[PDB]
């Protein structure tokens, strides 16, 4: 819900997406 919810789910999920799919 929340914009803390979202922000922290965003964070860590994109973060951990860019890196994968960029060392991929």
């Amino acid at each position: 819900g929340l914009n803390a919810l979202k922000k922290v789910f965003q964070g860590i999920h994109e973060a951990i997406k860019l890196i994968n799919n960029h060392v991929q």
